[PDB]
């Protein structure tokens, strides 16, 4: 499984040093992936902070409710695979679609890029770069019952729930609440 | 007490939208203060998200140890305060003296470099949403806290800071993450 990465060094040169979330221009991010993105074996990428794995991270909203899942997580993330597209930008956009459709049955109406998530507080977060989207649509079901439980919570309740969340979910909760 | 503030619209225009910490150039920031900074009554800024109160926020390191303080009482990392109108003739001048004053009111230290690291902008609390943090690392000799009946302190090794960051909140937690990544 070869997956999409960028050199952390190139990421830092292009977007600067930040911890948490930062809004960026989507065109600029896609241009960045085409210029600096490459593919590596997941087994070598997982432990090597030389690179950051590019992770589309989609928060699903159905009306005024946001989907949260437990194995709580606010976003649905996955890797971008070499086979997902001819170029890093194409692979990214197709992985975004595939990634979400693996976990849930949803009819998306619009997907909005919000920005990037970069955090350094765990071994795993240090080897990941998140591309945060808000996916507005109709939620039908989760694809695998033995993998995930789900809840659809109102934004009024997200304030409460984000206290029991960690990492990217916590950051994404803060961003979503501030946006609305 | 009239204190240094900026309009949120001016802040977002200059620095954009972020949640957490972002590195910025110190000169650019000070220029930003001179261009957009002004002073307003403190009590009347607490209830207003139209403006952000500029808070110098200094993490102190003595050798390879970092200062943690504690007045539920969380451990905290960083000493902050408001910049007062009487600290200087301009926003930049008031900031720089207020930065020094702010720290000296809380602790007895002798600091080499104040290294400006960047800005903290978090929206997770009422106080957070009206505060803009200017994060510095001050390296020096730490002697004591000014008010020993208001705070306890500990100097912890940097390899212990990850543990403490796990139980801290707010700007302390963010600042711990920034410092650990710098090292």
């Amino acid at each position: 499984e070869r997956i999409l990465v960028v050199k952390t060094e190139d990421f830092l040169k292009e977007f600067g040093e930040f911890e948490g979330f930062m809004r960026v221009n989507f065109e600029d991010f896609l241009n960045f992936l085409d210029q600096y993105g490459f593919f590596r074996e997941r087994d070598e990428a997982e432990y090597d902070e030389t690179t950051k794995q590019v992770i589309p991270y989609v928060v699903i909203m159905d009306g005024d409710r946001v989907l949260i899942t437990k194995r709580y997580s606010l976003g649905i993330g996955g890797h971008v695979r070499e086979g997902d597209g001819a170029t890093p930008r194409e692979a990214f956009l197709k992985g975004l679609e595939r990634e979400v459709n693996e976990e849930v049955d949803v009819s998306l109406r619009e997907l909005e890029f919000l920005g990037l998530i970069n955090s350094s507080t765990t071994e795993v977060s240090r080897v990941h770069l998140g591309a945060l989207f808000l996916g507005r649509g109709k939620f039908f079901s989760v694809k695998e019952k033995d993998l995930f439980e789900w809840e659809l919570i109102k934004l009024e309740e997200l304030e409460k729930f984000s206290g029991v969340m960690e990492g990217w979910s916590k950051i994404s909760a803060a961003v979503l609440l501030n946006l609305f």
